[PDB]
C-alpha cells in the first residue's frame, strides 16, 4: 500500500500515512524541516487513530518485525500505555535498549468508539545497532494489529499474543516534513 | 500491493499475482494472448494456493466487494467447492446470474497442509451489469479471507460470515497474458 498526505480534522496537524481499511486504523507521521547545513533531526511526531476494538497496535519503523525500532501502544481505560520495543526473532518484542523518548502529546484522545494516540518520538530515526530510517528518502513502514487485550494492560512492558493482522505501506519521507512541526509541539 | 510474474513449480503455469504474507495465500492469474485483430478473450485461468486453515477465500475481480464479479471457494474434504457470486451492498453475496463458467482444472491439488485451486473462468472479464475488466490495461484486484467455516460446506451456494481480512493489489493486465494459455487448457 502507499502513504499519502492528510490532515487531522480535529487538530489540523498535517500527516503522511495511511488508513488500513480492514481495522480502520489510521497511521500518520510528520517530521521536522529538512536540514541542509546540519545532520537531520532524529525525532518525529505521529498518530494512531484506532477503533476501540483495537486492543493493541504496533508500528515497525523499519518496515519489518525484527531488528528495527518498534512502537507499541494500547488503551487502558482513559490512558494510553506505550513502549519502545525490539525483536531479534519472531518472538515477544521486549524493551528497546537504546535511547528513545516516546511522549504522549495532549492532542491524544480516548472516547467511547476510538482511541487516538498522538505522540512525539525522540531518538527514533537512528537506532543503537547503527540502523535507522533515512528521512530524506523513500522507505517502508509496517503495522501490527490485535483484537485481543495485552496480558497486563497497566504495565508498559506487558507481554501479549501475536498480532492477528499486519501490513505495510511505502512512504516518501522526503515529502513528510513540515514547517509547522515546532508549532505541533506547542 | 503490486502483483508480479511467477511460475507454479509443480505445474509450470506462469501466473501474475501475489502472496499475502499474513495468511500466506497465493493468488495467480493468467490470460490468453491479446488479440491484435478483434475483441479480446473473455476467459482466464487462475489459482488460489491456501494453507488448510483458510476456511474460505474470495476474489473480487473488479477490486471491490460490490457491483463486480466475485469468485468464492473453499476446501470440503478432498474437494474444492466454488461459486460465482455478486454483492448488492455489503451483505451476503448471492449466486451470480450472468454469463460465467467456473471450471476446476485437473491441476487442482489438496494435501495435508494446503489446498491449491486451479480454475478456468469463462466469460469472467465481462459481466451482465455491463461492467468488466480491461485486459489491456492496469487495474486492481481484491481478495477476502476467512478462518471460519462456511455454514454448509457441501453447498456451493452456502451462506457464511463476513471475511476476517481482505486486501488489494495492482495488476498490469497487459503483461498477464501467456502464449502457453492453450496448453494450460489441454
Ligand atoms: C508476542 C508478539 C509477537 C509474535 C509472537 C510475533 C510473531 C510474528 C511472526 C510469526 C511473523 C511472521 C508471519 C508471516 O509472515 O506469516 C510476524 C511478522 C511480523 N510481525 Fe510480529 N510478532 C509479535 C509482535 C509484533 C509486534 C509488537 C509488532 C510491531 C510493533 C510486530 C510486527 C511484525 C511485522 C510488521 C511482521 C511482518 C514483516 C516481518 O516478517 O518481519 N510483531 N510476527
Ligand atoms: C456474508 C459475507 C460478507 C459480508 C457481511 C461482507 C461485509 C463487508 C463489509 C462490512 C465490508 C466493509 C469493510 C470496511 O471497509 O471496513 C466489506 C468489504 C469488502 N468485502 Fe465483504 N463481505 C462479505 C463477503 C465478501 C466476499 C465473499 C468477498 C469477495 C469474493 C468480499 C470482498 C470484500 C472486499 C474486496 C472489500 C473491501 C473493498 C470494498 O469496500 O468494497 N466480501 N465486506
Ligand atoms: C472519538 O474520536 C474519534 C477519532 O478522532 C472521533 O471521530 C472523528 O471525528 C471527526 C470530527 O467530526 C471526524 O471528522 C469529520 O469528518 C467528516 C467526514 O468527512 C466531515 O464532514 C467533518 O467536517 C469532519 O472533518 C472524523 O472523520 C472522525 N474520525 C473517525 C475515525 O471516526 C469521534 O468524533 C470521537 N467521539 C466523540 C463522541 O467525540
Ligand atoms: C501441499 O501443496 C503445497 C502447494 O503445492 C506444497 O507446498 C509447495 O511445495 C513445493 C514443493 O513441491 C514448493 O516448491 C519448492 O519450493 C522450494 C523453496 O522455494 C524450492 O527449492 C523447490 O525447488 C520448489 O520450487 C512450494 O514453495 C510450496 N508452496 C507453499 C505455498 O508452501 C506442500 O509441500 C504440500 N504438502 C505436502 C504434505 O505434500
Amino acid at each position: 500500500q502507499s502513504a499519502s498526505q492528510f490532515t487531522d480534522p480535529t487538530t489540523g496537524f498535517q500527516f503522511t500515512g495511511i488508513t488500513d481499511p480492514v481495522h480502520d486504523v489510521t497511521y500518520g507521521f510528520v517530521f521536522p524541516p529538512l536540514a541542509t547545513s546540519g545532520a537531520q533531526s532524529t525525532e518525529f511526531i505521529g498518530e494512531v487513530v484506532a477503533p476501540i476494538a483495537s486492543k493493541w497496535i504496533g508500528i515497525a519503523l523499519g518496515g519489518a518485525m525484527n531488528n528495527d525500532l518498534l512502537l507499541v501502544a494500547w488503551a487502558n481505560g482513559n490512558q494510553i500505555v506505550s513502549s519502545t520495543r525490539w525483536a531479534t526473532g519472531y518472538v515477544q518484542p521486549t524493551a528497546y535498549t537504546g535511547t528513545a523518548t516516546l511522549t504522549t502529546l495532549p492532542e491524544t484522545t480516548i472516547n467511547s468508539t476510538h482511541w487516538k494516540w498522538v505522540f512525539r518520538c525522540q531518538g527514533c530515526t537512528e537506532w543503537n545497532n547503527g540502523g535507522g530510517i533515512d528521512v530524506t528518502s523513500q522507505g517502508v513502514l509496517a503495522w501490527a494489529f490485535s483484537n485481543v487485550a495485552v496480558d497486563d494492560p497497566s504495565d508498559p512492558q506487558s507481554t501479549f499474543s501475536e498480532h492477528t493482522d499486519f501490513g505495510f505501506f511505502g512512504i516518501d519521507y522526503s515529502t513528510a516534513h513540515s514547517a509547522n512541526y515546532q508549532n505541533y509541539l506547542n
